[PDB]
């Protein structure tokens, strides 16, 4: 029942395996044709700073499909120059063969070999039409991407009584006649200056021109938009004067990051086709360089690489969808939209959106308000262009559960991914997404999560939050779609859910009333600490009443600085363990993943293994990061030679108890040392022995507690620290000034080759006491629970926890039950019994 991996990684940086995978039966028909690139390829490693990179050539691909394994019956083909093809068309059911090529320069076929896939009766459709389909219907008048000329009149009809859409015109009138300065005298590079490590002064430099080009794109984006809700040329005027000068900015010396020169194809697609029909020739030239001009650098880029990439974030967040816009604003006007818009259409449909399949960000919870707009208002164009639904794709109404659990109403995010620590209650980005999940989607849960979120702040979507990436006022005043009714209630919801590809769990003792929800977070992750991710696996974080208690310590201060590599994403700053004292790999080799769990009513459940998590850092990405970074990977800051063999974390939500245990299989190649860590973000934690333990009490500054009761099979000595291993230093001012010190407690044990460790946590707030922890008959007791477990270094793993008044138990051991974990659970008067299984991701 208990499955042992061996494979040095999980999920590959640059593709490795073709998909859909050999023997497999598909999830969805057609399939989504993927192979990796004949000249593979991870390209810039920095946006600032490239890095070592290799040739990328042109090439060309073929792929035959067929049920006949010798393909001349009944085959289709096709040719591409690049790694994904797509057949519009659904197969008919029964077993496939297929390989693709590559095409030398002369003419030669590399063929692969040949791979098989099936389909069933059961095998769900989602077929999008081609693009011939949709260029053939698709509108040579301008407007026809901010909206469609057809529809202009009505969109200002009704949106002449939107409050919303007034804001165009208040913000828009404020620029006309108020010039704007060249960037040279607009931006502020007092502190560049002062950087010595080039890939710290270049991404300084990135983020002090964003600062002015997103200030102004603010400014040209509601000039195009008054235009269009008004058709006053006073904006035309002033979004013409406006871009122009920021065009100018393009060859500056400060100009730096590909962010800034994707704004510049965003706005002059926004002016191109919402002001075309008043465009002198002069300024339609102008528009039109420069779309020809950044269009081609970011579908260069792209080619041969993005649809390889294990997701390539600034790509994902912004620049496909801007290039995805300039493309159809352009097609069959400029020759080179053609393949844009053929490019574009089919990656989106090979394996967009999202990464993980269970609708979980792959990138944490700030990263993921980055994706807003694209995730919105791709599809949605799509969608009308097409007249097929491309929100028929299950991620969205799978991601609207990951939209709740990992921020309920008024709370603190899970705790996951780079900028975790600043996400404190829902922003009005997040309100407007699942907003528009609600309205393309019909979904329940994100319409609840609107209005109850709504009914207590009803100005939600008007406060603070980067409009850049997230802002969905426009879908707003462009959709014909009203706001679903409200139904569902939040507390109908599950109290626990688990992410198993994403490798995440949330647990909830009242996710629907949020100020008396105690909560817990968990990851264990087959993406592992590479891009925006940490390397947390195994880790938890506690909640009560949307504030965090034990919670992963550090500041965000940059991507790969000293701070970030040892106190921030490394393991030493989260709720995890340490293998004498040193931490989980950087990149997808650090994974862990999520083999069972029970989502439940009296009891749930999830377990986290990253026993190959530890060891040596060997990512070729990341160890060209930590060259141009001055990073070292040395015994020293927390890396050496892999001694662990098992680590698997059990955690038990008591029901709504407010109540976890977590219980931990620990194993090493030789005796080691282990280091058990909490942490705490606001005030320090208080240690006293109990027991045959420790009681560690943390508590935040308002009414939240999280009290561990901690026990191992072997003697522990504990220590606190008020300081990082190296300090948070906001050498880039992305920061707020003070920084707080965070409290970092370690429990070590004596040296050995095998340990066990119980952690009962009891979490809350002024809703009642403290539970009291009654070690009696050789077990333990609270509030009706009884737990037993196995604390002997040289005995069976096991846990038996049961609560006979609520009919609720859990049995884990490698005697009866052969490694499994049996569940007893009531829901709805009904016993329920499961026995639980590993499986892989
Ligand atoms: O609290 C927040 O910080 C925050 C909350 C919001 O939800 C979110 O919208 C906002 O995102 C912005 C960041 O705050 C901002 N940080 S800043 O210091 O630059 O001002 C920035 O972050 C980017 C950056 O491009 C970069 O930041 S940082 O250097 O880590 O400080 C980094 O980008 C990586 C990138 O992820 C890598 N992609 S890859 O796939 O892994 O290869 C690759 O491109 O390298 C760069 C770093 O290169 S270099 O070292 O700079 O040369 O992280 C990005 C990020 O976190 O999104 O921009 C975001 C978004 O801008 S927004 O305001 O429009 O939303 O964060
Ligand atoms: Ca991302
Ligand atoms: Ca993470």
């Amino acid at each position: 029942a208990v499955i042992k991996v061996s494979e040095e990684t999980l999920m590959y940086e640059v593709r490795a395996t073709p998909s859909p995978a050999d023997g497999t039966y598909v999830k969805v028909n057609p399939p989504r044709f993927m192979w990796p690139d004949k000249f593979p390829h991870l390209g810039p490693v920095l946006d600032g700073v490239p890095g070592q990179v290799d040739e990328k050539p042109k090439v060309v691909y073929r792929i035959r499909i067929s049920q006949d394994k010798n393909f001349r019956k009944d085959v289709l083909t096709g040719e591409r120059a690049w790694a994904f093809f797509n057949p519009f068309q659904c197969l008919a059911q029964g077993k496939w063969y297929w390989q693709h090529a590559y095409v030398t320069p002369e003419g030669t076929e590399e063929w692969s070999p040949v791979y098989q896939f099936y389909i069933d009766k059961d095998t769900p459709e989602f077929n999008p039409p081609t693009l011939e389909k949709v260029l053939a219907r698709y509108p040579s008048h301008h407007p026809r991407v901010l909206l469609d000329a057809d529809d202009w009149e009505n969109i200002i009809a009704k949106n002449n009584n939107n409050p919303e859409a007034r804001t165009y015109m208040d913000k828009a009138s404020q620029c006309i006649s108020r010039p704007l300065k060249h960037l040279q005298e607009e931006i502020d590079t007092t502190n560049v200056v002062t950087l010595t490590n080039i890939v710290q002064r270049e991404s300084a430099l990135i983020r002090e021109s964003r600062k002015i080009v997103d200030r102004e794109e603010a400014n040209v984006e509601a000039l195009v938009r008054a235009y269009l809700l008004t058709k006053d040329e006073k904006y035309y005027r002033e979004g013409i004067n406006r871009l122009s000068e920021i065009l100018s900015w393009q060859k500056s010396k400060y100009f730096a990051g590909d962010f800034n020169l994707s704004t510049l194809l965003s706005m002059s697609t926004s002016a191109y086709d919402g002001f075309y029909n008043l465009l002198s020739p002069e300024e339609k030239q102008l528009l039109l360089d420069n779309i020809r001009k950044i269009g081609d650098k970011f579908y260069n880029e792209y080619v041969n690489h993005l649809e390889n990439r294990i997701a390539d974030n600034h790509v994902w967040q912004m620049t496909f969808r801007i290039l995805t816009m300039a493309a159809f604003a352009t097609v069959g006007e400029i020759p080179e939209a053609s393949v844009w818009t053929d490019y574009c259409y089919n990656e989106w449909i090979s394996r967009l959106p999202g990464l993980h399949k269970d609708g979980g960000w792959h990138n944490g919870d700030a990263a993921f308000h980055v994706n807003i707009r694209t995730l919105i208002e791709v599809p949605v164009f799509f969608s009308r262009i097409s007249g097929f639904n491309f929100f028929a794709d299950p991620w969205y109404n799978n991601n609207a559960l990951y939209v709740i659990y990992q921020q309920p109403p008024f709370s603190k995010s899970g705790g996951h991914g780079n900028s975790h620590e600043g996400q404190r209650s829902p922003n009005g980005g997040r309100i407007g997404y699942a907003d528009a999940l609600a309205r393309e989607c019909n979904n329940p849960w994100a319409a609840a999560y609107v209005h109850e979120i709504m009914q207590e702040d009803p100005d939600i979507l008007s406060k603070a939050f980067e409009a850049k990436p997230a802002d969905l006022t426009w879908y707003r005043c462009t959709t014909p779609k009203e706001r679903p009714a409200y139904s569902k209630h939040l507390s109908e919801l599950p109290e626990s859910k688990v992410f198993k590809q994403t490798g995440t769990a949330l647990m909830n003792t009242d996710i629907g009333h949020h100020a008396n929800n105690a909560m817990l977070s968990f990851r264990s992750s087959p993406y592992g600490s590479t891009s925006a991710a940490l390397a947390n696996q195994n880790a938890f974080n506690t909640f009560f009443g949307g504030k965090a208690i034990f919670y992963s310590s550090g500041h965000r201060t940059g991507f790969t600085d000293d701070h970030c590599m040892y106190a921030y994403r490394n393991t030493r700053a989260h709720n995890s363990i340490l293998v004498n004292g040193m931490g989980q790999k950087i990149g997808t080799e650090g994974y862990g993943w999520i083999p069972r769990y029970y989502e439940g009513e009296e009891i749930s459940y999830v377990v986290g293994d990253a026993s190959n998590a530890y060891g040596k850092v060997v990512s070729p990405l990341w160890l060209e990061r930590g060259r141009l970074s001055g990073t070292q990977f040395t015994p020293e800051k927390g890396w050496d030679e892999n001694k662990l063999e098992f680590f698997r974390r059990h955690v038990v939500q008591l029901g709504r108890s407010g109540l976890f245990v977590v219980y931990d299989e620990l194993a090493g190649k030789e005796p080691v040392e282990w280091n058990y860590l909490l942490h705490t973000v606001e005030l320090p934690m208080e240690v006293v022995k109990e027991e045959g333990g420790l009681r560690i009490l943390g508590k935040n500054k308002a009414d939240g507690i999280s009290i561990a009761h901690l026990y191992s099979s072997q003697e522990m000595t504990y220590a606190q620290t008020d300081t990082f291993f190296v300090a948070a230093l906001d050498w880039k001012k992305r920061l707020g000034k003070a920084l707080p010190n965070h409290y970092h407690f370690t429990a070590t044990t004596a040296p050995c080759n095998k340990v066990f460790f119980l952690n009962i946590i009891d979490v809350h707030g002024n809703n009642r006491a403290d539970a009291v922890i009654n070690h009696q008959g050789n077990h333990i007791t609270v509030e009706g629970w009884v737990i037993e477990c196995n604390l002997d270094s040289e005995g069976k793993a096991f846990l038996h926890i049961e609560n006979k008044q609520n009919g609720a138990s859990l049995d884990f051991n490698y005697n009866s039950n052969k490694g499994a974990t049996t569940i007893v659970d009531q829901v709805d008067g009904k016993r329920i019994e499961k026995r639980l299984v590993d499986s892989l991701p």
